[PDB]
RNA sequence: AAUUUCUACUAAUUGUAGAUGCCGCUACCCCGA
DNA sequence: TGGTCGGGGTAGCGGCTAAAGCACT
DNA sequence: AGTGCTTTA
């Protein structure tokens, strides 16, 4: 499995730590960044609600009020069967948004705001603010490096693929017209809204047949006009919705109309305009006739009852009168809350009034909205008026904590250079302000001061032999763009004439995508590029070796060859004393980096991320196709969190005890030094970096899952398979196997152990009893352990275990499916944390690394070339397919039950009627009894059962022997139950003695039982019949294992889990893991059966699975 | 009870063993004061 | 069941982005 | 005769 190595350009962002070195307090202000007092954020009442609010004008004065409304502009049946046979993929385009130029009509108006042109947001005041304590008019701050592609322009594509299901400006026309073709295929006499709308009497629209400018719902008036009034009238009326019949209540949750949820620009942008008095203004100042009704209590300020008159009317018949469920008219029991919305006869009429009296008044109308319940004004009036137009902006007034990660109004400050760190190339040394440097071992970092940026352009040669080595590099970005950018600029055209024919060819674009042309002229263009780069000196410093003239790289291949060669790092000696001589002038912000790892006596193994950063500048290695520093690397300061006083800590003499068993025993004193210990990471200030990384830079191929597995598929080196399962006693018991089902491991991941350190961790009961502690402590207050953080850490540790197993035994991972599977079901892990375990196991299997103090990195797990075992995942919808080396198989009717009979659920369902029970018995061949082993054995054949193709060969004779510890129900003493049957046999000898039947003849005693008729007799016979087959034991507290299949496995084995043999699963969930492994080997055989890049589906049928499980020997 | 970040660690020790894309685009969900 | 406020996550939704003209004071 | 840069490409 030596393929799959650096076969996908993965990328990461190392998050390292900074500490200064030298003086490192350069500036007179002592900030060293000058992001130390922004002051733009405290008392933000002047500025709040300006930019994002005037986005409302920016959208309103640009969108097209009168679009091309006609759905019939396509002029097409679509698909009603009244058309020609030849579709020719045109009808699906008619379903699709085949129009193009409505965006062109949208963008007709540039639409700058009343307050200011873009220049007010682009002119550099070079200040954090201009506003004042009294008021502000055109407040702004400096530009901060390309807001355009990032913050505000994302809102300006509404008919596009923005990947959010609310900007519904074209999915409405995409969906409603197919729905109307359905509504004319069938007719609307099944829906309730056609006539429940006692008035309008329509499902959605005033007249459903006609088209309409549905974007009226998108604007300020919102979906209230579309929905809210008929929502209000929807109540206990229409008793046939509450009294079933052929229609008008065809389902319990119909709600037959909906326009899809409010657009991104809605729930947003309350009312305010450019005025010379400022307000925080979270509330509707224009007009709050809105009422988000929530109709339970009226006059709750001055009534104090959650239901107004229901509280007054009665208190006994609220529960004394029987509920509606068993005793089914809704209009007499629930119509109270529908007639409760008695409308207020009048229209607190108030606006933002008293702010001018003193400088500080904040929230008048917000307090009015808070204290007053919704105004009960904008009702319904039995017909769907523009009532409740301003719920859409009260929806800004509420939930304002939810929507605001980043607009352009709140970007953070940094060094006095917007482009900080955008590129650390040779030529851009002067402007990008960044410089890399390092001594031996300690990795330094330099940032030039703004005053003397050009001071570093002249490094004098070495004088003293105290080096302070400095690193620089050189590259060539985006060669699709730089190559046409250079040699076609008007300046370089003057400095070097190109041929007019080639310029004409490129301007018309003969050589671009989608054309047949003279390949010799394409070669002429390529030569023009090559020789005009030969003209250069800065570009010519690169060792560029492009292709040959016999057949040159295509233009995409040309840019690939340009990009992959274009990166070279080097270094030059610098006098340390000279750095000391210059830093006095406050001209260079120096830094250096370390963490837990960089310390020689700290011999312990490295963190994985300090290995990458350390090996990045491994100057002895070229790092040609290995990690390359790239892109912006913005820094981040945080302040100190917790004080030393709050750090409660013992002084010298802290011989405290160990929490762990087997180390609280051996070393209870906890021998230690007296550098007394505590988490210090929050005890001080901090500086942090982000270094983007393109691990496996320059790799020339992105591939797929079949590509990411088929190399293993031809020649195996992987045949083993990991099983995974969960259960009660073991949380996540795992089982690996071999090709032919030989179990090779039985380790419970409840227990893990540091083998190299070779001291037992006793992880069992540090897992199960600790999560039990969380279970019994989380009910009343938020425990220290989050509800899933311990599971996250445990699964994180398990990733190392499974990765080591994969690399040791060659085994491939075969986690259970959760799509072809049916239920959600009772589970040991509640919210499908197993799903994010799949995600984590993919995410790490993108790349184990040793991460030790010294390395010889030329290895598969040597941190140079990490094996990319699985390609990246896209979606859980994409899951259910083989994610590289993480296959999936279903898990249903086999997670608990061995397949030897498998009828844990009885082959028939439970019997109630006496004659049906008799018929159910009559399929049996013989019910018998032998007093030797006391076995009251039975007999039956497969063919006489429902679903007579599900199983295969149910001719086995279910026996009855051995004890069972089954979970009785004997609720006499408040849900008591007998913990066991004494033995499964002999509990019905008394039942036979009730009739005194000759049960020792060897006859089919059934012949008498059909003649016997007693309800309790057959009820108890049912209980013992289901219980003798209950082959999994309900393990007690202080668990005991008994996997006891009544059918013999040819040797009276019963797969008895009390035994010690390895092939026998030790526990029930271990047997389930074994079953998942046996499905895993089958799906691997299914894959091997194929012989092309095409692969059959991963799924299984229950019949086929039961067939193979029967034929597992 | 030590970190750069998270779980758990004491683990010969101002540390141990294993894991992680930071800013960022706005959305859904699912049950609930 | 449209009835209102969540409430915290879930999943598919920018990244893994760096030189050169060019209009510049 | 020009440094900031938003532009491109």
């Amino acid at each position: 499995y030596e393929s799959l190595t650096k076969q996908y350009p993965v990328s990461k962002t190392i998050r390292n730590e900074l500490i200064p070195i030298g003086k490192t307090l350069d500036n007179i202000r002592q900030n060293n960044i000058l992001e130390s007092d922004v002051k733009r954020k405290q008392n933000y009442e002047h500025v709040k609600g300006i930019l994002d609010e005037y986005h409302k004008q920016l959208i309103n004065e640009a969108l097209d009020n009168c679009t091309l409304p006609s759905l019939k502009i396509a002029a097409e049946i679509y698909l009603k069967n009244q058309k020609e046979v030849s579709d020719r993929e045109d009808f699906n385009k008619t379903q699709d948004l085949l129009r193009k130029e409505v965006v062109e009509k949208l963008k007709a108006h540039e639409n700058f705001t009343k307050i200011g042109k873009k220049d007010i947001l682009d002119l550099l005041e070079k200040l954090p603010s201009i506003s004042e304590d009294d008021y502000n008019a055109l407040e702004s701050f400096r530009n901060f490096y390309t807001y355009f592609t990032s913050y505000n322009k994302v809102r300006e594509n509404l008919y596009s693929d923005k990947e959010k299901s609310s900007t519904v400006a074209y999915r409405l026309i995409n969906e409603n017209f197919p729905k109307f073709l359905d509504n004319v295929k069938s007719y609307r006499f099944v829906k309730t809204a056609g006539i429940l709308a006692d008035g309008l009497g329509e499902e959605e629209q005033d007249s459903l047949f006609i088209v309409e400018t549905f974007n009226k719902t998108l604007t300020q008036d919102g979906i209230d006009t579309y929905n809210s009034q008929v929502g209000k009238i929807n109540s206990s009326i229409n008793l046939y919705n509450q009294k079933n019949q052929k229609a008008n209540g065809f389902r319990k949750i119909p709600k037959m109309k909906m326009l899809y949820k409010q657009i991104l620009s809605d729930r947003e942008e309350s009312f305010i305009d450019e005025f010379q008095s400022d307000e925080v203004l979270i509330d509707n100042v224009e007009s709050y006739v809105k009422n988000d009704l929530a109709k339970t209590a009226m006059s709750n300020i001055v009534f104090e009852n959650w239901r107004t008159f229901d509280d007054l009317l009665n208190q006994e018949y609220d529960l004394a009168n029987e509920n509606k469920k068993k005793d089914d008219s809704c209009n007499l029991i629930e119509n109270y809350i529908h007639q409760i919305s008695d409308d207020i006869e009048n229209i607190l009429a108030k606006n933002r009034k008293a702010v001018k009296a003193i400088k500080d008044f904040l929230d008048s109308i917000k307090v009015l909205e808070r204290e007053l319940k919704l105004i009960n004004s904008s009702g319904q009036e039995l017909e769907k008026v523009e009532l409740k137009q301003v719920d859409s902006l009260y929806n800004m007034t509420r939930n304002y904590l939810t929507k605001k990660p980043f607009s352009t109004e709140k970007v953070k400050l940094n060094f006095n250079r917007s482009t900080l760190l955008n590129g650390w190339d040779r030529n851009k040394e002067t402007d990008n302000l960044g410089v890399l440097l390092l001594k031996d071992g300690k990795y330094y970092l330099g940032i030039m001061n703004t005053s003397a940026n050009k001071a570093f352009v002249n490094p004098p040669v070495a004088k003293t032999e105290k080096v302070f080595k400095k690193v620089d590099y050189k590259l060539l970005p985006v060669p699709n763009q730089m190559l046409p950018k250079v040699f076609f600029a008007k300046s370089n055209i003057d400095f070097y004439n190109p041929s007019s024919e080639i310029y004409s060819n490129y301007k018309k674009g003969t050589h671009k995508k989608g054309n047949m042309f003279s390949l010799e002229d394409c070669h002429n263009l390529i030569d023009f590029f090559k020789e005009s780069i030969s003209k250069h000196e800065d570009w010519s410093k690169f060792g560029f070796k492009f292709s040959d003239t016999a057949s040159y790289n295509d233009i995409s291949e040309f840019y690939r060859e340009v990009e992959k060669q274009g990166y070279k790092l080097t270094y030059t000696d610098i006098d340390e004393t000279y750095i000391n001589d210059l830093i006095e002038r406050n001209e260079l912000y120096l830094f250096q980096i370390y963490n837990k790892d960089f310390s020689m006596y700290s011999k312990g193994k490295l963190n994985l991320h300090t290995l990458y950063f350390m090996m990045l500048f491994d100057q002895r290695n070229i790092d040609d196709v290995v990690y390359k520093l790239n892109g912006e690397a913005e820094v981040f300061y945080r302040p100190a969190s917790i004080s030393e006083d709050e750090l409660i800590i013992h002084k010298a003499g802290e011989e405290i005890k160990n929490k762990n068993p087997n180390r609280a025993r051996t070393k209870e004193t906890s021998t230690f030094s007296y550098d007394i210990v505590k988490d210090k990471r929050y005890s001080k200030d901090k500086f942090t970096l982000h270094i983007p990384i393109t691990m496996n830079f320059g790799v020339d191929e992105v591939k797929r899952f079949n590509d990411a597995v088929n190399s293993a598929i031809r020649i195996d080196e992987n045949v083993n398979v990991i099983g995974i399962d969960r259960g009660e006693r073991n949380l996540l018991y795992v089982v690996v196997i071999d090709s032919k089902g030989n179990i090779l491991e039985q380790i419970s991941l409840n227990s893990i152990i540091n083998k190299e350190y070779d001291i037992e961790t006793d992880y069992h009961a540090l897992l199960d009893e600790r999560e039990g502690g969380r279970d019994k402590a989380r009910k009343d207050w938020n425990t220290v352990e989050n509800i899933r953080d311990l599971k996250a850490g445990y699964l994180s540790q398990v990733v190392n275990v499974v990765a080591k197993l994969v690399l040791k035994y060659n085994a491939i991972i075969c986690l259970e499916d959760l799509n072809f599977g049916f239920k959600r079901g009772r589970q040991k892990v509640e919210k499908q944390v197993y799903q994010k375990f799949e995600k984590m196991l993919i995410d790490k299997l993108n790349y184990i690394d040793k991460s030790r103090e010294q390395t010889s990195p030329k290895e598969l797990g040597g941190a140079l070339n990490a094996l990319q075992l699985t390609s990246k995942f896209k979606s859980f919808k994409e899951l259910g397919k083989q994610s590289g080396v993480i296959y999936y198989v279903p898990a249903y009717l086999t997670s608990k039950i061995d397949p030897t009979t498998g009828f844990a659920n009885l082959f028939y369902m439970k019997c109630e009627n006496v004659e049906k029970s008799k018929r159910f018995f009559d399929g049996f061949d013989f019910i018998r009894f032998n007093a030797l082993e006391n076995v009251f054995e039975f007999g039956f054949d497969y063919r006489s059962f429902t679903q007579r193709a599900c199983g295969i060969n149910s001719k086995w004779t279910v026996c009855t022997n051995g004890e069972r510890i089954i979970k009785y129900r004997n609720p006499d003493k408040n849900n008591m139950f007998d913990e066991k049957v004494v033995v499964v046999t002999d509990e019905m000898k008394n039942l036979f003695e009730q009739y005194k039947i000759p049960y020792e003849d060897g006859r089919n005693v059934k012949d008498m039982i059909i003649s016997n008729e007693e309800a309790e007799f057959y009820r108890r016979l049912y209980r013992l019949l289901q219980q003798t087959l209950q082959m999994r034991n309900s393990t007690s507290d202080g668990t005991r294992d008994y996997i006891i299949s009544p059918v013999k496995n040819k040797r009276e084995a019963y797969f008895n889990s009390e035994l010690s043999d390895g092939s026998v699963p030790k526990d029930a969930d271990a047997n389930g893991a074994y079953n998942i492994a046996r499905k895993g080997l089958w799906v691997l055989e299914q894959i091997r059966q194929k012989s092309e890049g095409e692969k059959i589906n991963l799924a299984m049928t229950n019949a086929e699975w039961l067939e193979y499980a029967q034929t597992h020997l």
